[PDB]
C-alpha cells in the first residue's frame, strides 16, 4: 500500500468500538502502522495509522464507512491523510513521581510549572498509588542538559510545598534495578538499636544526643560510635537477645521486601550496628547479604569496645560495591536506601541512592528523599503501583 | 476535605494546560486524588479526582473558574460530584502482542473481536515497533478462568490471519524474568552446524533429512544424533574451526544480546551440538552458561562418536534447572527460545517458552510463537520497544 492515512476516534467509551473500526477498515485495502487506545474516565481516544494503496486513500469510500460506523454510534472521527507525522513516539527521558499526604493542587500546580519552565513536555500522567500516600507519576521528555536544572527546580518545589518530589532516568539499562540495601537503623527498623542497648545501661540520654549528631554529619563516625558503645560496658551479653526481641519493622517494611522478592531482588542491609542483633533479624527476613560491625563480649559481658574494622561512611559504600559484585549487579543497577550522614557515601555509589525521613546531610546528597514514615513508599520510587502490589499479594 | 469531584478536561493539545487546570484548583481548597493524561494524535484527556470541603464543591465558584480557563482557550471540561468512582483503576492482568509484517486491519479486528467474545476488556493498546516488523501491545482484564479459552481463540486467529499473536500474565512476578537462554541451531545462529560439518564430508543431504526429520519429533534425538555425527567419521578435526569461522548469527542476534545485557539478564545456550564450536562463540558474545555436547577425536580425526552423557529433550531442559540454580532464578522468571522439537521440555520448563521460526511440534507447546526471521522480535515480548532499543544504542 502506497499512502498513509490517520483515523482518530473520540468520545464517550462504549464497548466494541475498537473491533468495529477494525472490521469496517478491513474491508478496504489496510495495513496498520500503529494504534494507540486509552479511556480515562470513560473519555475514549483511539488512534490509527494506516497505510493503503493510493487508490483507496483518495477515496470517500473508506471516510464514509468510517464516519457512518462512528458517528452513527455516537462518537468523533477525524480522517487525515498524513505523510509527515510520525509512526511511534519516542520513549520518555524521565519519570517524574510525587507523592503526598495530602497533594494539593498547588503544589502539583508548582511542579507542572518548573517542568513547563524549563521546555520538559509531558508525555503522560498516572496515579501510582491512593494509600498510605497519594502517588502520581509523571513521565517526561527533557531538552538535553536540562535535566540539574530540572532537579534542582522540583526539590525547591518539594520544600516550600510539603511533597516528595523525584525524578529518574527512564533509559532502559538505568531503570533496570535489581539490587537494593538498607540501612538498618531509623530505616529498615524504628529507633536506634544503640539507644536501646543505652537504656539497659542507663546512658540513653547521652547516646542518642551523640547519634543525632552523628547522624546530622556533625561528628566523625568511627568516634562516634566508639563513644557510645563504651556506654555499655560492663552490661550483660544477654542485653543483645533483649533489643532483639524489641525490634520493631519500620511500618510498610514487610510489604516492601515481600514485593522486592517477586520482583526477583537481591536485598541486603549495611550498617554500623552489631551483627548478633541484624544477622539473626536478617535470616528471619531471608536477606541475602549483611554487613555489619561487631559486639566485644568477654565472659558474657559487654566490655564497651567493638570488633575493628568498623563500617564507617567509607565502609558502607564499600560493603554496597562488595554486595554488588558478589551479585553480578553494576552499581548503575543497585539502590541505596538509608536516613543518615552515615549513610551518605553508600548512597552516592548507588544508581539510585534514596534519602528516607532523613538528616539534611543526606537528603542533599540523595538522589530522591521520601519523608512519610512508610517504607513501602520505597516501592513507588521503583516503579511498582499500590495496584500491583494488591494484585500479588491476593494471589498469594 | 470532604466530598469528592471528578474534572475532565479533553480536545486538541496544547502547550500549558496542565499547570493552568492545577493553578486554578489550587484558588479553591483542592486536594488530588488521582491524576491521568495521556496526549495522543495531538488529543489531550486530562482526568483528575479531587476532593474539597463540601464548602466548595457545593459551589459555582469552583466550576465557574475551572469552565472560563478550560474552555477559553478552547478545549472541553466536564465538572460532576462523584463519591461512587474508583480512586485507581485496576492493574490489567495480561498483555497481548501482535506482530506482523504486515498487521492488517482484518488480522487486527480479528483479534479484537476474539477478545471482546470472552468478555475481555482493552485497557490500553500501543506500538512497540515499526521495525523488522509492526508491533502492537494491548493490555487487557480478562474474567477469572478466561484465559486458556484467550489463548486458543488467538492461536487459532494467528494461524488464520498471519500474524505473531502472545498472551503474557502481566502479574509482577511473573514479569520480572532475568534469565533467558537460547537454543543454537536455527535459533541464536542461522543453519544446522551438524549440516555445515556433513558437508564437509558429503554427506549434507542425508543429515538434513535426519535433521529435520527430528526436529519435527518425528525421531529420537539422541539415536538421530549418533546417526548424523557418524556421518563425520573420518574428518579431520580441523573442520570444527572451519564451520566456526562460517557460523552466521540469526538477523537480529546482536541487537537482542545487547539488549538484554542492558536489562541486566544472564544469558545462556543449551544445545545438542558441539561445544568446540558453541564454547568460542559464546565467549565472544559474553554469554553467562553453555550447555553442550562434545565430538570425539582421536589423533586429530574426528571418529564420528559423541561423548555421553548425550544432551536430549529432557536434557536441555535439565541444563536450564541447572542454570537458574546456579543463577538463583525462579523458573517463573526464565525465558526460553528455540525451534525444534529437541526444545520442547526446555520451553515447558520456562516461565516464557517462545518457539522462533519453529517446528509445529514446537509451536504447539510454545507459550508463544515468532514467525518472522527477526530475532530481536524477542524483544518485543518482553516488553521492551523498538524506541528504547533506539535510544539506548544511540547514548551508546
Ligand atoms: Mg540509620
Ligand atoms: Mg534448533
Amino acid at each position: 500500500p502506497k499512502v498513509s492515512v490517520l483515523i482518530t476516534v473520540t468520545g464517550v467509551d462504549q464497548p466494541g468500538v475498537t473491533a468495529t473500526l477494525f472490521e469496517v477498515l478491513s474491508r478496504h485495502g489496510v495495513e496498520l502502522l500503529n494504534v494507540e487506545q486509552v479511556v480515562i474516565r470513560h473519555r475514549l481516544t483511539l488512534g490509527v495509522l494506516v497505510c493503503c494503496p493510493a487508490d483507496v486513500a483518495d477515496g470517500p469510500a473508506l471516510r464514509h464507512d468510517v464516519e457512518a460506523a462512528i458517528r452513527k454510534v455516537g462518537l468523533d472521527v477525524s480522517i487525515e491523510r498524513s505523510d509527515d507525522v510520525p509512526i511511534i513516539r519516542e520513549p520518555s527521558t524521565h519519570t517524574i513521581f510525587v507523592l503526598g499526604r495530602p497533594i494539593t493542587a498547588a503544589a502539583f500546580g508548582a511542579v507542572a510549572r518548573e517542568v513547563a519552565a524549563l521546555g520538559v513536555n509531558i508525555d503522560l500522567i498516572r496515579g501510582v498509588s491512593d494509600y498510605p500516600v497519594i502517588g502520581l507519576e509523571l513521565r517526561v521528555s527533557v531538552p538535553p542538559g536540562a535535566d540539574g536544572a530540572l532537579r534542582t527546580a522540583l526539590n525547591r518545589v518539594s520544600s516550600e510545598e510539603h511533597v516528595d518530589v523525584a525524578v529518574e532516568d527512564y533509559t532502559l539499562e538505568r531503570r533496570a534495578k535489581r539490587l537494593i540495601v538498607f540501612d538498618v537503623d531509623s530505616t529498615l527498623v524504628q529507633g536506634e538499636v544503640i539507644e536501646m542497648l543505652a537504656a539497659k545501661a542507663g546512658a540513653e540520654g547521652q547516646v542518642a544526643a551523640i547519634t543525632d549528631a552523628a547522624m546530622r554529619g556533625e561528628l566523625d563516625f568511627a568516634q562516634s560510635l566508639q563513644q557510645r558503645v563504651a556506654t555499655l560496658a560492663g552490661l550483660p551479653a544477654t542485653v543483645i537477645d533483649e533489643v532483639a526481641g524489641q525490634l520493631e519493622l519500620m511500618p510498610g517494611a514487610r510489604t516492601t521486601l515481600r514485593t522486592l522478592r517477586r520482583l526477583g531482588y537481591a536485598c541486603g542491609v549495611v550498617s554500623g550496628g552489631f551483627r548478633r542483633i541484624i544477622e539473626p533479624l536478617a535470616e528471619e527476613l531471608m536477606l541475602d547479604y549483611v554487613a555489619a560491625n561487631e559486639l566485644e563480649i568477654v565472659d558474657g559481658t559487654l566490655t564497651g569496645r567493638v570488633v575493628g574494622p568498623i563500617i564507617d561512611r567509607a565502609g558502607k559504600a564499600t560493603a554496597l560495591r562488595e554486595f554488588a559484585q558478589r551479585a553480578g549487579v553494576p552499581m548503575a543497577q543497585t539502590v541505596a536506601v538509608g536516613d543518615g550522614a552515615n549513610d551518605i557515601d553508600m548512597l552516592a555509589a548507588a544508581g539510585l541512592g534514596i534519602a528516607f525521613n532523613a538528616k539534611p546531610a543526606l537528603r542533599e546528597v540523595a538522589d530522591a528523599s521520601l519523608s512519610h514514615p512508610y517504607l513501602d513508599t520505597v516501592l513507588f520510587l521503583l516503579g511498582v503501583t499500590r495496584g500491583e502490589i494488591e494484585a500479588a499479594d491476593a494471589i498469594d
